[PDB]
């Protein structure tokens, strides 16, 4: 991996691992949202970060994900390269937001795309907060200067409201744990696990006959370790689309809320 | 990744990812049971198996895990260099095994070591089978003649016995479920998912203060993608811990194993 020429962005190649694929012989959702984990992670270490700047260390302030939206039109197979390139933004005292494009190597086209929404968080108490002028200057010197948004049409699909499920739901997929493979290096849960958690209450039939196009996930609050999950699911549509809840087996307190789109294989 | 010079071995270098490794920065004992597996696959690929033989094909035959020994001296660190070789041997009619070795890529230093125990069954009846002559022949071609062990040590832990563990367990982890991320391409449990699954049992302390330096598993029989199981540890003695994972229904035992762990 490396940053490109300019230093306002950051590519990597990875090979699909056979562990990596699902029944079709292709990376699953999760493995690419793994892979996009991971080049941000690399592109932060390229540019001096462990991604908390030094005033963010000094105020014991961490970013925190928002909301993820991907979109692949071709899901890379067991063997083949991808290539990923990634940059981040600054979106005013909303927070931050990371962009990904993914391409074949071999042809160059572009098979996937991906946008997440980050904001500022004390570590400590957990309250949300702005970002500071000081922040904002820190890394306005690794981001690109004039709007590049890898999902720029007027109506998107990643910028979407996202209602509550209304119980009953038509699915579920109950006492869902994580084990020690779903933590961190912080020991924390990792974003990639939601992802998984929402995907267990689609039916299998779907999955069997279908692809999935476009996932749109809102984080609202962590699973701890400990903590137990309720995965809900309700049809709302060629396609067929979905609405999602992850919540709390216990008070039924929301951890996330989502859409996926799916087409006919 | 490549077949090394006799082409009777492959090799294959990783660099360890920031989603692989645990609290100590370094890859878990699941990245590097997943890594033997990949450098496994594209070791068969490269001889041609795109590791079912033409012979096993015909005669709906497959070759499946009975045991898994790993042996960790030192476990990567993230964004490090770890260079992987394997190699395959027939043990006559018993089965086959898998052989690893880890080395650092900087260093050239061992920093792990793992075999494997393969035995054939039929994919359809599950019925356990001895290999046939033919498909010895087919796999000769490919292994080394002479012996060649990662673990070579007479009377060593790679071969011991493993008790089953008596109730009361000391330690559990019930309700224990796969998700869709834990099946393979062919919709079975990954291998690897028996190893967490054994570790989720050992206690929060035990991990955060001790590394973990030798896993023996054994494998009885699969978790089904809609089966529940539950994890058993007890202490037996350094700390040694005596595992056990059985559906929670019956009680049906699908894996057995022992773990030895330093204390950091
Ligand atoms: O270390 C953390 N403190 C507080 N909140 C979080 C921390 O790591 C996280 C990872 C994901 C989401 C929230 C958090
Ligand atoms: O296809 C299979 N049939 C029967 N037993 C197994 C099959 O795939 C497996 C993978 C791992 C362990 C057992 C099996």
């Amino acid at each position: 991996g490396s940053l490109t020429e300019d230093g306002l962005s950051y590519k990597e190649k990875f090979v699909v691992r056979s562990y990596e694929v699902g029944s079709n012989k292709t990376a699953t959702v999760e493995t690419i949202a793994n892979l996009l984990q991971e080049v941000g992670c690399n592109h932060a270490q390229s540019v001096g970060f462990s991604a908390t700047t030094t005033t963010m260390r000094k105020l014991h302030l961490i970013w925190v994900t928002a909301r993820m939206h991907i979109e692949i039109y071709k899901y890379p197979a067991w063997g083949d390269v991808v290539e990923i390139e990634t940059w981040c933004q600054s979106e005013g005292r909303i927070g931050t937001r990371r962009d990904w494009i993914l391409k074949d190597s071999v042809t160059g086209e572009v098979t996937g795309r991906a946008t997440s929404k980050w904001v500022m968080m004390n570590q400590d108490t957990r309250r949300l907060q702005k970002v500071s002028d000081d922040v904002r200057d820190e890394y306005l010197v690794f981001c690109p200067q004039e709007p590049r948004l890898a999902f720029p049409e007027e109506n998107n699909r990643s910028l979407k409201k996202i209602p509550k499920l209304e119980d009953p739901a038509q699915y579920s997929m109950i006492g869902l744990k994580p084990r020690r493979a779903d933590l961190d290096m912080n020991q924390h849960v990792n974003n990639v696990t939601y992802i998984g958690w929402v995907l267990e209450s689609i039916p299998q039939e779907i999955v069997d006959t279908h692809e999935l196009q476009v996932i749109t996930l809102d984080y609202r609050r962590e699973c701890q370790q400990d903590d137990v999950v309720d995965s809900l699911t309700t049809t709302t549509s060629n396609d067929s689309q979905f609405l999602h809840l992850l919540r709390l087996s216990g008070d039924g307190q929301e951890i996330n809320r989502g859409t996926t789109l799916w087409r006919k294989k």
